[PDB]
């Protein structure tokens, strides 16, 4: 089993981002190598379709207890679902997938679509407009209304900073850093405020629309047959629109790659299916989550070493999608290539991998491509608008990935048939 060397390589990591795992696995020429972080825990990282296969064997990989504790702290939140292992997690994941319905997937691609065709004469008026900014905002109105929850509108803006401080809270990869504190306030502010929806559901006082996540959070009894406590029922029910928040995001490097590749704007417009591809690419192409940690339970057998039971794992979800014998040209934007994409588990894996029941994978990735179908469309179609010169470096040696500037434009204006 081949190292990269140190004590602790940390800083080394931080400093190589997302090209990190990558430049390890060239420079010692192999799939598969140890590195030591976060304080001397060593993480053998794996990769391609073969490591995420491995990672999501429940009979051998643990994921309890592996998040670094600040990222608990800030991100998901003190027993979240991420936190939890076994048949407490399989029975709390599939309260996630039940609303997962044909109806409540159609409501959210109803909710983005009317709320951009409503938000075009604000985005004319505006002397600029930062797309990440402004679809954070949007997609906050889009997703506590699509969970059930109500938010005046006076407090959306707020909300959407403190969503957006909890999102970037992983950038330390679980060390201090300069906004911790102010990113535990933040959850704390936004906990608070789902407690009190919760706990006044149950009380009757408030009257949520049955399949909403607010209704069906404050009333799910578990396998054992008790509802949640309020808290922990607060912190999952954020799990179910945080996330559809941080979407913003991925608006802001899709118009950049169709500002880098006009021709995909064509055929967002033109051509049916073609804004599924994009968005999938955009997810695959695109840094956002770096890789996700685990602990061997048992020794393992992989790629011709043996991961001792106990030591950490990685499972490189960049370098996954990145895979140069999985996808031909891995670093070029091409949405075409989800003609021939035959639908594995193990490639595709920018909100993870595996079996949504019964391992960690994302629950929100129908509404993600959903989310960004609509979006792409209305840029593509409903709007003209300039880019002016900035800086749209997506710079991949720093976690996590943004486009510099935000991604702005100006001069947007309806389109609109007018004779
Ligand atoms: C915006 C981009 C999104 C990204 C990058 C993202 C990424 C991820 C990742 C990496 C995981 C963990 C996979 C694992 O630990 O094996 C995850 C889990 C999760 N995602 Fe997302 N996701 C996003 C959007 C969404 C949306 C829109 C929702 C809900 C509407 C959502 C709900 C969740 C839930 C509930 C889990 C936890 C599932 C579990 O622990 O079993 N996600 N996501
Ligand atoms: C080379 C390695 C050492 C690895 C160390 C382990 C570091 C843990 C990294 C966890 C990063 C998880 C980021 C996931 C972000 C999810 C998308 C954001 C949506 C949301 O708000 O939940």
């Amino acid at each position: 089993l081949k190292r990269d060397k140190g004590l602790d390589n940390t800083l080394k990591v931080l400093k190589q981002g997302y090209l990190y795992t990558t430049n390890q696995r060239n420079r010692l020429n192999t799939s598969v190598f140890q590195t030591k972080a976060l304080g001397g825990k060593p993480f053998v990282v794996v990769t391609g379709k073969e490591g995420a296969e491995m990672f999501y064997n429940n009979d051998v990989v643990q994921r309890e207890g592996m998040l670094p504790k600040r990222i608990v702290n800030t991100l998901f939140g003190k027993g979240a679902i991420q936190t939890v292992d076994g048949k407490k997690h399989v029975d709390r994941k599939a309260l996630f997938m039940s609303l997962m319905t044909e109806g409540n997937l159609n409501y959210v691609r109803e909710l983005t679509r009317t709320l951009w065709h409503a938000n075009t004469q604000r985005m004319e008026s505006m002397d600029e407009v930062n797309i990440y900014r402004e679809s954070i905002v949007l997609l906050t109105k889009v997703g506590t209304r699509w969970a059930g929850v109500q938010a005046p509108p006076e407090d959306i803006e707020r909300i959407a900073t403190d969503m957006d401080i909890m999102i970037d809270s992983f950038r330390a990869l679980g060390g201090a850093f300069k906004g911790y504190k102010a990113s535990k306030e933040a959850r704390r502010r936004v906990e608070d405020w789902l407690e009190e929806q919760i706990i006044e559901t149950r009380k009757g006082n408030i009257h949520p629309p049955e399949g909403t996540a607010l209704y069906e959070f404050a009333h799910w009894e578990d396998y054992l047959g008790n509802p949640m406590d309020s808290r922990t029922c607060a912190i999952d029910l954020m799990n179910t629109f945080r996330p559809l928040i941080a979407i913003n995001r991925f608006v802001s490097f899709g118009l950049h790659a169709m500002n880098e590749n006009p021709i995909t704007r064509e055929k967002i417009k033109s051509e049916p299916d073609y804004a599924y591809k994009f968005a999938q690419e955009v997810r695959r192409y695109y840094p956002f989550v770096p890789f996700l940690p685990g602990k061997a339970k048992v020794d393992i057998d992989f790629q011709g070493v043996t991961i001792p039971a106990g030591v950490g794992l990685a499972l490189d979800v960049y370098g996954t999608t990145h895979d140069e014998s999985l996808w031909d040209d891995p670093n070029e934007f091409r949405p075409e290539r989800f003609e021939t994409w035959d639908g594995s588990p193990f490639d595709l894996i920018p909100q993870g991998g595996g079996d949504y029941w019964t391992n960690h994978r994302c629950a929100g990735e129908w509404i993600t491509v959903i989310i960004m179908e609509e979006t792409m469309k209305y840029f593509a179609e409903k709007i003209t608008y300039d880019v002016p010169e900035q800086d749209l470096e997506v710079d991949l040696n720093s976690i996590p990935g943004y486009v510099k500037s935000g991604f702005v434009i100006k001069n947007v204006r309806e389109v609109v048939d007018r004779t």
